[PDB]
C-alpha cells in the first residue's frame, strides 16, 4: 500500500461533486484507496470511472444505517464530507436533512470508526451580511438561507465531535468541471456573442492548486483543528472577473455591459480573511486572480463548459 | 366562537410541556379552541385532560403527514410552536430532528394552512457565550450544544416563513408544574435537611404571569414580528436563589453553602436585554426576582414539587 506510511483511507461524501471528483483525481494517482457516497442530486455518474481503487455507494448521508455500514467495511482512516444540497432554495426539509442530519451522521459513523482526520468544507453563507470584509475567522456566523442555515447547523455538529476536524471555509474554487456561476456564463455569453450582466457584488476567487494544497494539510496527523478560511484574501469585482474573461476570449462589445444592483438577499462582498490558516497551517494561496480565471478560461477552451470530462482514464 | 371574534383556534406543538400546559390553562377559560401535539418525551399525559375546547394528538412534529392531517381539519388561525427536544445532549440526530426539521415542517404547515401568526420559543443558548451581558437582541448566535445549535437553526427556518412569526427569546420561566433546576432542588433538599450546592453562575428569572402578558400580545393582529428578547433584564446569582428558598423555607445550615464554578459548556453569565420588546410591544416584566422565586416555591408549598398537577377541572 502507497504512500508508504502514508497510505489513507478515505471515504468521501460528495464525492462526484465539483470539489469531490477533483480530489478524486488529486488523490487516486498516489495510490489511497477511496470510498464515495454520492446521490447524485448534483454530482454525476461519469466522474467515478470503473477504476481501480475507486468504489462507489449510491445513497444518500441521511441514511445513518448506510454510513453505519459504509463506515463500518471500508474502515477509512480520514473522511472528507464534501455532500450538501442547496439545488432548491425552499426545499427546506431537503437542506436540513442532507446538510444537518447528513453532517451529524457523519460526524458520529467517524467517531466510532476511529478516523483520524475529518475535513468539511463550509460556504461563506455562514457570515450573511458581514460585519466587515474580508471576514475574520472569528465572525459570528448569521446566515439567512436555507442553505446557510442547515450548513452553520451541520458544520456546528462536526465541531463538536471527539473526531479531529478541519472545517474550511471557502473562497470560489475554480479548476476543472466548473459548470455554474459567472466565468462559464461570460464564457460561453461572450463567445456566442450574448448579452451579459455583472452584479455589482465582490467576492474572492481560489485556484483548485491552492484548494488542493490546503485539503492534503487538513488531513495530515497533528495539524491545527477548527474552522478556517481559504482564500488569497483579496476580492475582485464580478465585472473584473467579465473585463479578464472579455480580454481572453477576444471580443468587443457592441454596448457597455450593464453593472446592476445586486437583489435583495445577494450579500454585495464576500471576502475571506485567511491570515489565521496562513499562521497556523503554514498555507498560502500561490495563484492570483488574473491567472485563476485564466485558468478556468483554459480547461473549458480544451474540454467545454462540462461537468462530466474526466481526466482518469478507464476501463480499470 | 368567544371571546368574541377575538376567538382563536390555536394548534400548540409541545402543549405537554411546562410553557404549553400554563399556555393552556390560560387560554381554555377564556374560550379559546386548542390541539395539542406532542410526543410526551418530557410533557406528561396528565397535563391534558378531556374538558370542553381542548384536543390532543399524540405524535411528533417531525411527521409532516401527521401535521398536514392535523392543520387540515382543526384549520388553526394560530400556532404556538413549542415543542422541543434537549434531554439527552448526545442525541445530537434527536435534537435536529426535532428542534430543525420539526421547526421546517411546522413553518410549512402553516404557510400552506394560512395562520395569521406564530409564536415560537427560544432557548438563550442560542447566543452561546455572549460578548456583553445582559445581551442585546442583535447579538449573534453562536451555539455550541445540540440544544442550542439545533434551536438556532429551527429558530432561523421558521424566520424565513410568509406566516407572520414572533420568536421570543426567554429568560427562565417560573410556575406551575416547573419541576426541574436548581429552585425545586433547593426546595426539597433544605426541607429534607440535605446538604445543597450553588454554581457560580447568574441567571435571569421570570415568573409566568409576566411570560403570559408577552405570549398574549405575540399572537395580536398587526403586532411586532421578529425575534425577541423576554426578561427583566436584571440577572441573579444561583447563590441569590439559594439565599431565597433558605429564607423561605425556614432553614438553618450546618455549613455555607459550596459555591461550585461553572462547568465546561456552562456560561458564567446569560442575562437578556429586553428593552427593544418594552419599545415594540409596550411590554415590561412586572414581578421582580425575589417575588418570582418566593411564587414558584408557594406553589411548590400548595401542591408539591410536581409536574402533573393540573389547574383544568
Ligand atoms: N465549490 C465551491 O467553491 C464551494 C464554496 C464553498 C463551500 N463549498 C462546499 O463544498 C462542498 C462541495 O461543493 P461542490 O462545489 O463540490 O458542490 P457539488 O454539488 O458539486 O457537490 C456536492 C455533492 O454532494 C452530493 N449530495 C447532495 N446531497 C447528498 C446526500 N443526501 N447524500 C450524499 N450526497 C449528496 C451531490 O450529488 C454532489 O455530488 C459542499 O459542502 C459545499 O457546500 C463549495
Ligand atoms: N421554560 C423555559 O424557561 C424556557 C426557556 C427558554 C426557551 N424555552 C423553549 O420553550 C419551549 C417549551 O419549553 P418547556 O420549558 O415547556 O419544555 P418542556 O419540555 O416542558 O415542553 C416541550 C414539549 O415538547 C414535547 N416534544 C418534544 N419533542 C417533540 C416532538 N418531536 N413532537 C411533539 N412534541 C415534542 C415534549 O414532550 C414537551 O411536552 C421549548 O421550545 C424551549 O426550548 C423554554
Ligand atoms: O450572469 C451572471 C451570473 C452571476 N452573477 C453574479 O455573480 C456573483 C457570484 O455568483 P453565484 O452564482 O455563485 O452567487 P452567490 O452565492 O455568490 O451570491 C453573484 O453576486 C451573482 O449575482 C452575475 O452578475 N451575472
Amino acid at each position: 500500500l502507497v504512500p508508504r506510511g502514508s497510505h489513507m483511507r478515505i471515504l468521501i461524501t460528495g464525492g462526484a461533486g465539483c470539489l469531490g471528483s477533483n480530489l478524486i483525481e488529486h488523490w487516486l494517482p498516489q495510490g489511497h484507496e477511496i470510498l464515495v457516497i454520492d446521490n447524485f442530486a448534483t454530482g454525476k455518474r461519469e466522474v467515478l470511472p470503473p477504476v481501480a481503487g475507486l468504489s462507489v455507494i449510491e445513497g444518500s448521508v441521511t441514511d445513518a444505517g448506510l454510513l453505519e455500514r459504509a463506515f463500518d467495511s471500508f474502515k477509512p482512516t480520514h473522511v472528507v464530507h464534501s455532500a450538501a444540497a442547496y439545488k432548491d432554495p425552499d426545499d427546506w426539509a431537503e437542506d436540513a436533512a442532507t446538510n444537518v442530519q447528513g453532517s451529524i451522521n457523519v460526524a458520529k459513523a467517524a467517531s466510532k470508526a476511529g478516523v483520524k482526520r475529518l475535513l468539511n468544507f463550509q460556504t461563506a453563507l455562514c457570515y450573511g451580511r458581514p460585519a466587515t470584509v474580508p471576514i475574520p475567522i472569528d465572525s459570528p456566523t448569521a446566515p439567512f438561507t436555507s442553505y446557510g442555515i442547515s450548513k452553520t447547523a451541520g458544520e456546528a455538529f462536526l465541531m463538536m465531535s471527539d473526531v479531529p476536524v478541519v472545517s474550511l471555509r471557502l473562497a470560489n474554487v475554480t479548476g476543472p468541471r466548473l459548470a455554474i456561476g459567472p466565468i462559464p456564463t461570460f464564457y460561453k455569453r461572450l463567445k456566442a456573442g450574448q448579452k451579459c450582466f455583472c452584479s455589482d457584488t465582490v467576492r474572492d476567487f481560489l485556484d483548485m492548486s491552492d484548494f488542493l494544497a490546503i485539503a492534503d494539510l487538513s488531513l495530515q496527523e497533528g495539524r491545527p483543528t477548527g474552522v478556517f478560511n481559504v482564500s488569497t484574501g483579496e476580492g475582485h469585482s464580478i465585472k473584473e472577473v467579465f473585463d479578464v474573461v472579455l480580454d481572453y476570449v477576444g471580443a468587443t462589445l457592441a454596448e457597455p455591459v450593464p453593472v446592476v444592483a445586486p437583489g435583495a438577499d445577494d450579500v454585495p462582498s464576500v471576502v475571506l480573511d485567511p491570515s489565521k490558516t496562513e499562521t497556523e497551517f503554514g498555507w498560502k494561496a500561490k495563484v492570483d486572480f488574473k491567472d485563476t480565471i485564466t485558468g478556468q478560461l483554459a480547461w473549458y477552451d480544451k474540454y467545454g463548459v462540462t461537468d462530466i470530462f474526466s481526466h482518469l482514464s478507464a476501463p480499470k
